[PDB]
């Protein structure tokens, strides 16, 4: 009676990952993914999973093919591709399936919203860890755990259902009330680190050797707090700066360019829309001004056009 | 009876060529400079003036060499330099000269208020050009005129006597009342384009190339008006504007590094304090809230540390 058909939305490193282990634990599942190497790979040599080698027969398919439907959709998809992942799963979702999204980003609700209704949405944070390491390949360590809170616990059935389905699967799943502020916790982090270290051409430990990082990182968690203050989310930009700072030493990330410095050296669109640009978004909504967060975004973008010539 | 002693507080380009005009018209001159080679090649050889070479005796010192005192103080000296331009010469001012200060800057006013008197100062506009070539050595081209305004016209004595003798030495002075309002427009002008093209590694065509050009013009220049508002200082955004926008074809500045981008290029700080940084300190003394100023400002700070390394 644990059983579903799950499609994973988003077949990287950790929809992988999540995938075999449902699989393995009985369910049906679809990887869903736009890399036609990892696809093919999939379905033409199995999953290969690697803790010593271990192969695994999974379905794989691009999401303009998928005509199945299920009862859970697991969505790993970054905010900034999901909301065309999640068009071209439009004649998928007619059943109203489940829709758990473990995805970071603020404006992860806000996007399902416009495909499902709100009621079937579920947020995820997990600290289960997997890397991809190549098309059809991943290396995994470790154990983890997944925290879940549906979005209108007063109408979503069966939390406890999908719970066991996932901890048949060994995957800890448990229900709290603080994931969403977990959310938007690590996006206050991406959204000064990535963000400066972009704008700056510049690690995480030269950020933090700034004799001004406080400063810069208080205008913008200042803005963060006012936001999901009137958001009614739980939020401190005290605690987001200690996790800023636990960053810097070398041992840790201080050498390390973020995702968006990264994006931007290679001339590909950041996902500055989805951080700052959603803060600044939503603020406006709210009535709470966000002018630094505004004008980072644009100063980010404008970098972007610069970069791309 | 128009006759003047007069020091030039900064004798660049522009007070070298005012200096020789005022001293040439019958008045006694001062060049007062930091530079020990322009200091030393006056003083040793004469300035030289190419318009075909013509070589002027002239008394040149560094600031704090200066013993004598005069009837007119005309300050060249940028606005970064200004205060300790007028530490140094602490002695020469205790007999209460005009002082004209020709520089850019919305911070003259305040920091010239520091070692003088307020109805001992005047502001001044000027469309004379001039070019340093070398030490000792200036390159000038065409006409001029000065446009003059005191700061408090109802205890400035004589400005008329200070007009005669500028028009006597031919520098072409009036009188108007809309002086400090061209300098904040320069100031206006400066904040975008010094600025922007600094945090984005860019020249003036490529920031007029940028989609959202308009929009980050705006951001600095909404804050610019409100501030010029309640200082009551008059102020045009679409003006100042207007001005941006002129400079973008190549035929005009196009291909040109800003002042503030050449600084930053060799590792030099940066005016950021005098253009973005005192439209934002003046805004917290005037109630006005200057967030992108502010941060623009930060912005540009933590550039330079990361540049010094």
């Amino acid at each position: 009676s644990e059983f579903m058909k799950i499609a994973i939305a988003g077949a990287g490193a950790m929809g992988s990952r999540f995938g075999v282990k449902l699989q393995e634990a009985g369910n049906q599942v679809t990887l869903i993914d736009n890399w036609s190497a990892h696809v093919d790979q999939i379905n033409q040599a199995g999953l290969t999973v690697t803790t010593v080698d271990h192969v695994y027969t999974m379905t794989a398919q691009h999401p303009e093919a998928v005509t199945d439907q299920f009862d859970l959709i697991i969505l790993f998809t970054k905010t900034m591709q999901m909301d065309a992942m999640l068009q071209q799963l439009a004649p998928v979702l007619t059943n109203h399936p489940i829709v758990l999204t473990l995805a970071n980003g603020i404006g992860n609700i806000e996007t399902i919203e416009r495909h499902v209704p709100k009621n079937q949405i579920v947020v995820g944070t997990t600290v289960w860890s997997s890397g991809l390491t190549g098309p059809g390949h991943i290396t995994v360590t470790g154990t983890g755990s997944i925290s879940l809170q549906a979005v209108v616990p007063d109408q979503f059935p069966n939390l406890a259902d999908l719970i066991t389905t996932l901890n048949a699967a060994g995957l800890n799943a448990s229900a709290a009330d603080n994931v969403l502020a977990a959310i938007w916790k690590k996006a206050g982090l991406n959204s000064v680190l990535n963000t400066y270290c972009t704008l700056f051409d510049c690690n995480i430990g030269e950020f933090g050797a700034l004799k001004n990082w406080q400063t810069l990182t208080a205008t913008v968690l200042d803005e963060f707090q006012a936001v999901a203050d009137a958001a009614q989310i739980q939020f401190s930009a005290a605690a987001v700066t200690d996790l800023i700072a636990a960053q810097f030493p070398a041992a840790v990330n201080g050498n390390h360019y973020p995702s968006m410095h990264q994006d931007m050296a290679n001339q590909r669109p950041t996902e500055i829309d989805f951080l700052n640009g959603y803060v600044a978004k939503l603020g406006q909504q709210l009535h709470v001004p966000t002018p630094a967060n505004a004008l980072l975004t644009q100063l980010i973008h404008s970098q972007e056009q610069l970069k791309q010539i």
